[PDB]
């Protein structure tokens, strides 16, 4: 049993603002919920589909990619 709804990873969120990103995923999935901090930020590891890590630099743009996790 590992099969959430809604998409798992926006990829095309890369180099969007934090804000944006973190919206489209829960837009785009409404199963889910997106959380905004920046590169380094001590935050969770393990998986959860109603959490979807939004890592962004110091200008608040998404450097990394915000997947269920």
């Amino acid at each position: 049993s590992r099969r959430c709804p809604g998409k798992n990873a926006w990829p095309e969120l890369v180099g969007k603002s934090g804000n944006m990103a973190a919206a489209t995923v829960e837009r785009e999935n409404r199963n889910v919920h997106a959380i905004v901090l920046k590169e380094g930020s001590a935050m969770t590891k393990d998986f959860r589909c109603d959490r979807v890590w939004v890592i962004v630099n110091d200008h608040g743009v998404v450097t990394s990619v915000p997947h269920i996790t």
